[PDB]
C-alpha cells in the first residue's frame, strides 16, 4: 500500500526531527511534518507518532519535540490546531523533568514552552477563525463586516500572548553557555519570532482599520498606548535576534 | 453613533446579553459595547438607566455577571462614567439588601462583596478624582505627593484600604471555587481584580518611593513602609493562585513581583 508508505515516512520524520543532536530540529522533516497535515487534511498521524517516540529520555528531545510541534501548530492545515485541542492533557505532561536531566539544564526552557503552547492552543480555541500565524488578510477575508468590539477583545488576547513570548525569549537568552554554540536554544527563537511578527502584523492592521477615520478615537488609547509598548519591546527583542550568526543563517529577522 | 433611543435600544441588548442566566463570564463583546458607548457618547447615563429596566435579581448569576459589567464599565469606561456612578451608589447597594442568603450556586456571599468593593472604589474615587478607572500609571500623581506629602500620605492610605477590599474580595472568590464546573463566571471577576490590583499597587510604590526622597522623613512614613510590606506578600500569593487559571492568563497577564 502507498498508505503505509506515507505513514511510515511520517513516523521517520517525527523521529528525525526529535533526534538526541543538540540543534535545530532538522528542517526537511519538520518541514515533511507541516506537509503531512495539508496532503491527507489530518494530523492525528502526527500526534500518534509523537507519542510513541522516546523523547522523554533526553530533555534535548523533548524539547525539539515542542519546536516542532509549535512550527506544526503555525504551518500545518487548519485542522492541526482543532486536533491539538485534543492533546492539551498530553502538552501538559511534557512539562516533567524525569530525565535529561539537567545536565545541559533544558528543565525551566521545556516548561516555558509546554505554558505558552497551551496559551496559543487557548487563543485558537477562543478564536477559530485565525490560522496558525494569526493572518490578517485570511481573517477578514472570512466575513464582509467585521465587529470592532470583538476586534478589541482579539486584540487584548493577542497582546497578552505577546507577552508570554517575551518572557520566554528573554528565559531562552538566560540560559546561552557562554563558549560551545547553543543551537538547540537558538533554534527555539525561530517560530518565536515567526509567532511574534504574526501577533505584531495582525494588531497593526486591525488596529488601523478599527480607528474612525477623524476624532480623536479615544477608546483605542489603552490598545495604543500597549501596540507601542510592545513594539519598542519587540524591536528589542529582534535586535538581539539579529547579533545571533546562527539564528541569523536560518532566518530573517524583521526590521520595524 | 445612531439615533439616541435606537442607540438605548441597541446598548440595552448589550446589556441583556452580558447579564444573562448563563453561568458564565458576562459576554465579552457585550460588556465591550457597554464601554464603548460611553466613549462613543462621552456619557454613561444610558448604560445606568439601560440597567434599571433589566431584571437581574431573580437570578443570582445575573446580579453577578451584572456587578462584573459595571465593575468592567467603570473601569474602562469614559472618565464621565466615574463622576455619573456616584448618583448610582444607592442602586449598588440595593443589588445586595433584600437579603437573600447564601442563595442555591452560593452567589449570595460574591454578590454581597462586590458592591461592598465598588461602593469602596467609588468612594475612592469621589475623594480622589485625580485617578481613572483602571488606575492606569500616570507619573504626575507621585509629582503632587512630592509637592503635597499630607495629601498624598492620606492617598496611599487610601489606595491600601481599596488594595485591601480587593485582597479580601479575591479570597472570598477562590473558597467559593467548586470542582463540578469551569468556574468561569468566577474567575471573569478576578480578571478587573488583578488589573486594578496591580494599577494601585503601581501608583502605591512609585509614590511612597517618591515621598521618600522629598520629605525625607522615615519615621513619618515607617507605618506606610510596614503596611506596603504586608500588601505586597499578599498580593504575590493573590497572583500566584491566579496563575494556574488558564481562563484568567489567557485574558491578562499576570504581573511578576
Amino acid at each position: 500500500l502507498d498508505h503505509a508508505k506515507a505513514e511510515a515516512e511520517l513516523a521517520i520524520n517525527i523521529k528525525k526531527a526529535t533526534s538526541p543532536e543538540e540543534t535545530a530540529p532538522k528542517r526537511k522533516h519538520v518541514r515533511s511534518c507541516i506537509v503531512y497535515t495539508w496532503d491527507h487534511k489530518s494530523s492525528l498521524s502526527f500526534w500518534a507518532g509523537l507519542k510513541v517516540q522516546p523523547i522523554l529520555a533526553d530533555e534535548v528531545q523533548t524539547f525539539k519535540a515542542l519546536i516542532t510541534i509549535h512550527k506544526v501548530l503555525q504551518e500545518g492545515h487548519p485542522v492541526t490546531l482543532r486536533e491539538a485541542m485534543a492533546n492539551r492533557g498530553w502538552i501538559d505532561s511534557l512539562s516533567r523533568g524525569m530525565m535529561g536531566e539537567g545536565v545541559r539544564g533544558y528543565g525551566p526552557l521545556i516548561r516555558e514552552y509546554v505554558h505558552f503552547l497551551l496559551a496559543k492552543l487557548s487563543f485558537h480555541k477562543q478564536h477559530p477563525e485565525f490560522n496558525g500565524t494569526f493572518e490578517y488578510e485570511e481573517y477578514i477575508s472570512l466575513k464582509a463586516i467585521h465587529d470592532p468590539n470583538e476586534g478589541y477583545e482579539t486584540i487584548t488576547d493577542l497582546m497578552t500572548l505577546q507577552d508570554k513570548i517575551d518572557q520566554f525569549q528573554k528565559l531562552i537568552f538566560s540560559h546561552f553557555r557562554h563558549i560551545g554554540n547553543n543551537e538547540c536554544r537558538i533554534s527555539a527563537l525561530v517560530p518565536l519570532v515567526a509567532e511574534s511578527y504574526g501577533i505584531y502584523k495582525f494588531i497593526t492592521s486591525m488596529l488601523r482599520a478599527m480607528h474612525s477615520s477623524t476624532g480623536d478615537n479615544e477608546a483605542l488609547e489603552p490598545l495604543r498606548q500597549r501596540y507601542d509598548a510592545q513594539h519598542y519591546r519587540l524591536v528589542k527583542f529582534y535586535y538581539e535576534c539579529s547579533n545571533l550568526r546562527y539564528l541569523t543563517s536560518l532566518i530573517t529577522i524583521p526590521k520595524l
